[PDB]
RNA sequence: AAGCGCCAGAACU
RNA sequence: GGCACCAUUGCACUCCGGUGCCAGUUGACGAGAUGGGGUUUAUCGAGAUUUCGGCGGAUGACUCCCGGUUGUUCAUCACAACCGCAAGCUUUUACUUAAAUCAUUAAGGUGACUUAGUGGACAAAGGUGAAAGUGUGAUGA
């Protein structure tokens, strides 16, 4: 069902990992605080990211209100975690 | 203040 | 580390697909050492290392000079070795001669790395005094 952490997808890929963490931390910061934005730039780990939020309430809002949203030219891909995360988890 | 200087090899980011 | 091109729609949380091409970073720790000219592969140890490889320089070595020291107390030549404030050869002997490494803890940088402090060290080539044996002939005052 729902979790803590959201998962997106469906990311520019030609956009550097630093540069996207915040450009991410710019639009998902009025749903609530965020605890920290996962973002690998691996074979396995690309195109995708890990906004963390402290409450599943603006996880949920997120998820509702970015889906489909434009993202550096690209539609944005929103679930949620599979799991929680550890920063939640421990 | 001369085992001292710079850097298309090469290792490393 | 970054651009590009191929490949990838991928649920991760100690970094990490392939191909090129550009940027960056590392690249000698101190001791030692300059009369002039030419020549050549330029002294010494420390360190587990790239203190590798290339280029340049260089106070080294050889060798011909320029001066000087010393050669049976003085000079001027021969001849021999020597010194460029320090000066004939050999030997035994005594004293003198560092900084990295390290280990630390601070700053900076995505980054490999950088610059700086603290801790105690640990050399060799040299250098110094001491002895012991010793080093031409010709001519002149
Ligand atoms: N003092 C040193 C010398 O001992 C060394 O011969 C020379 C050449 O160095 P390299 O052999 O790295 O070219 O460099 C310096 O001058
Ligand atoms: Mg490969
Ligand atoms: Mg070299």
């Amino acid at each position: 069902r729902p979790n803590h952490t959201i998962y997106i997808n469906n990311l520019n890929e030609k956009i550097k990992k630093d540069e996207l963490k915040k450009s991410l931390h710019a639009i998902f910061s009025r749903f609530g605080q965020i605890l920290d934005i996962l973002v690998s730039r691996s074979l396995k780990m690309r195109g995708q990211a890990f906004v963390i939020f402290k409450e599943v309430s603006s996880a949920t809002n997120a998820l509702r209100s970015m889906q489909g949203f434009p993202f550096y030219d690209k539609p944005m891909r929103i679930q949620y975690a599979k799991t929680d995360s550890d920063i939640i988890a421990k």
